């Protein structure tokens, strides 16, 4: 009843151009079986949204990667929020929700927006830049580690550790084992900065440690929650911002609309998150026998959700291949959906909005003037290099 496909969604050929294979996954049926890795797969919006909103049946405590924690040892101590289910997930989620709260965005927005404008002005003085290294990477690295309260030393480990984490979500291919092989220095840095004495006061990290006396988290749980913000926060935001610049360069009409109405910046970033889906895939594990899309999935089975394919499903999105900054993006699963929906989505949207606002007000045109290079990751989609020319407005 379930179609069996030999597509490896973790191969270099797939990462190079995933969209033809993603249609094959969607059109094959609501639930497919991937013979290459012995997992179930869902690529349509309806089933992906269903799995995300049923954490009782499709749990995360057995790992959101290919590895089943009930069967294999996790390469690192499990995340207290990402790899946890209710009720254990509830209170650590509430702490991160209050640390990355709306009231916290008001305290950092002016500094984030000013740094976004200062970066664009600096890039306009060079003209020909790398929109990845000099914009997509350079701007979040200039606001987020400071907002975290991290010291200046060792910040070169942040992005390598982020790519290691998302590579480790994948199957035991060469991408994952090479990353884990080179992991020792990045792990040592990240784990050390999670300790309270190493976090500057007022930052996100110190605020997490300050939440240890409410009864929601304990002091021994605080370093792991800080590790969450050092694992998944930078690279996907970089990939999202880098995707927006990419889209604005490939769809010059949308850049012209954004220039005419800079208030579209927040939705221009949200649509970039839907269009690119920096987090392409995540796993869930069935805690019981479940029927989904007419298929009976046994207990203890890994289910692979194609978030990027769910964001391009024509059963849900009109013209899903088109970057539209005025599209009603409400409902996309680029940040997940349900109890695990990205708790740091306000930080990412703020970083993305003020950067696109700075571009909308200062840049007249973005023209690719060099070889575009893609960075391959088991979980993340993003560019390695985006050589662009920036014309001042
Ligand atoms: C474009 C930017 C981002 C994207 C695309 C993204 C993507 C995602 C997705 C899809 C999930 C759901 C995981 C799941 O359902 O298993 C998630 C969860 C999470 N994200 Fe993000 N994220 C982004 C930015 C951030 C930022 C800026 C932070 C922190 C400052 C952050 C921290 C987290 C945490 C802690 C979780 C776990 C939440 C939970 O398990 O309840 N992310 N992210
Ligand atoms: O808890 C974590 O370490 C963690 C890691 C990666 C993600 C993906 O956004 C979310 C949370
Ligand atoms: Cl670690």
């Amino acid at each position: 009843t379930i179609p069996h496909l030999a597509i490896d969604p973790f191969s270099l050929d797939f990462f190079d151009d995933p969209y033809p294979d993603q249609q094959t996954l969607r059109d094959a049926g609501p639930v497919v079986y991937l013979d290459k890795w012995n997992v179930y797969g869902v690529a349509r919006y309806a089933e992906v949204h269903a799995v995300l909103n049923d954490p009782t049946t499709f749990c995360s405590s057995r790992g959101v990667g290919l590895s089943d924690f009930k069967k294999e040892k996790p390469w690192r101590p499990p995340s207290l929020i990402l790899e946890a289910d209710p009720p254990a997930h509830t209170r650590p989620r509430a702490v991160l929700s209050k640390v990355l709260s709306p009231a916290t965005m008001k305290t950092i927005r002016d500094g984030f927006a000013a740094a976004a404008d200062a970066k664009v002005d600096e890039l306009l003085q060079r003209g020909c830049i790398d929109a990845i290294a000099d914009l997509a990477e350079a701007y979040p690295l200039s606001v987020f580690p400071d907002a975290m309260g991290l010291k200046q030393e060792g910040r070169e480990h942040l992005l390598p550790y982020a790519g290691l984490v998302f590579n480790a979500f994948g199957p035991p291919n060469e991408l994952r084992q090479t990353a884990i092989e080179r992991s020792a220095p990045h792990q040592a840095y990240v784990n050390e900065q999670c300790q309270r004495p190493n976090l500057a006061p007022g930052g996100f990290g110190a605020c997490i440690h300050a939440f240890t006396d409410t009864g929601e988290i304990t002091p021994d749980e605080a370093p792991l929650l800080v590790r969450s913000l050092l694992s998944g926060a930078l690279q996907e935001t970089v990939n999202g911002i880098g995707a927006a610049v990419y889209c604005l360069a490939r769809f010059p009409g949308e850049l012209q609309r954004l220039r005419s109405d800079p208030t579209l910046a927040r939705n221009a970033f949200e649509e970039a998150v839907r269009f690119e889906s920096p987090v392409q895939t995540f796993f869930r594990t069935t805690t019981r026998e479940v029927e989904l899309g007419g298929a009976v999935i046994g207990e203890g089975e890994k289910v692979l959700m194609f978030l990027g394919s769910a964001n391009r499903d024509p059963r849900r999105w009109s013209d899903p291949d088109l970057y539209d900054i005025t599209r009603k993006t409400s409902g996309h699963v680029g940040f997940g959906s349900g109890v695990h929906m990205c708790v740091g989505q306000l930080v990412a949207r703020l970083e993305g909005e003020v950067m696109l606002s700075a571009l909308a007000r200062k840049v007249a045109a973005i023209d690719i003037d060099g070889p575009v290079k893609r960075r391959f990751n088991n979980t993340l989609r993003g560019l390695e290099s985006l050589p662009v020319k920036l014309t001042p407005a």
